[PDB]
């Protein structure tokens, strides 16, 4: 089913009805946008996968390189950001995403942009865009007047115009609460999880290092998988367990030499859970799996980027 198949593997959708009512128009868009990031991420994946099932339900896709959300967010220069926008787009490209690519910089800076970020900088207080901004905003011992204006151009009507549909993780429900009570039209937003990162120590992150980055090398994926923290029989917060519930296809034959049971077929993600919570599934051959079938859905995309 097609609402069903949007919804598979998110956290939230604000709201299923709204959602059902855009589902039945000839013409939907879904938008996502992204500060441009140095490495693409299986966090970044995980929601072109959500676009790409936005994309076969007949949304027409587009993608906010944010660019500007970016330089406010003290991640350098506007035009150094913009060539990892760049490069960005070609990692999507390569996740076989078909989408429109926009720059935010492009719009962003236009006088009627520029007056509903004043004109929602009188509706928002510092205090709630401050909260907002708790899982985005970059590590700031003297927090920047930039962290709280980011929030409010984030809710910004001239992004979400003829748009129905916005997605984003579940780090941006705080900023989304806000767009929901601001916004003159309501947008649905699909919300998906953030993943953990390898270390299980918080989310998977670019500034963090505990990531797997869609073009990792085999053997690098191989490693990484290797180190990741994943504990035997426990589900919550192993970033390998995740992996094979949002990245991996079923149903998955995890080999394995005989002395270990031999080949085991699991015929969803759920039995897979139940065969590792219980222990008839060890750490060892879960990674040796997820790193082999991650491997294996990441090469098309490395391949295209070399
Ligand atoms: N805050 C996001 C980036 C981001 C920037 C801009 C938007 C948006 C968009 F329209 F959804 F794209 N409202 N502008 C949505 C997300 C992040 O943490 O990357």
């Amino acid at each position: 089913d097609e609402f069903e198949m949007i919804k598979r593997n998110t956290s939230e959708i604000i709201s299923e009805e709204e959602l059902r009512e855009v589902l039945k128009k000839d013409e939907k868009s879904a938008i996502i946008g992204f500060e441009p990031s140095g490495k693409i991420h299986l966090g970044h994946y995980l929601q072109i996968k959500k676009m790409i099932d936005l994309q076969n339900a007949g949304f027409d896709i587009i993608i906010l390189l944010a660019d500007l959300f970016a330089y406010l967010n003290q991640k350098g220069e506007l035009d150094e950001i913009r060539k990892i926008g760049d490069y960005n787009k070609k990692v999507f490209e390569a996740m076989g995403l078909k989408a429109k690519y926009v720059y935010g910089s492009s719009f962003m800076l236009d006088k009627d942009y520029t007056l509903n970020v004043y004109r929602l900088a009188l509706k928002t207080t510092l205090k709630r865009a401050r909260r907002s901004m708790e899982l985005i905003a970059r590590e700031d011992e003297n927090p920047k007047v930039a962290e709280v204006i980011y929030p409010i151009m984030q809710v910004n009507p001239l992004h979400y115009e003829g748009v129905d549909v916005a997605v984003g993780g579940m780090e941006q429900r705080k900023i989304h609460m806000l767009a929901r009570e601001l916004l003159p039209k309501k947008v649905v937003c699909i919300h998906n999880p953030v993943l953990t990162g390898l270390d299980g120590e918080g989310k998977m992150s670019s500034s963090k290092g505990n990531f797997i980055a869609v073009d990792d090398s085999p053997e690098e994926i191989r490693a990484k998988i290797k180190k990741a923290y994943c504990p035997a029989g426990v589900v919550e917060g192993n970033p390998i367990m995740e992996i094979a519930k949002y990245f991996l296809e079923y149903p998955l034959t995890i080999k394995r030499p005989e002395k270990f049971g031999g080949d085991l077929t699991v015929n969803s993600y759920e039995e897979l859970e139940s065969l590792f919570k219980n222990k008839e599934l060890h750490p060892m051959d879960l990674k040796n799996a997820v790193a082999e079938e991650l491997i294996k859905i990441l090469e098309p995309i490395r391949k295209r980027l070399l």
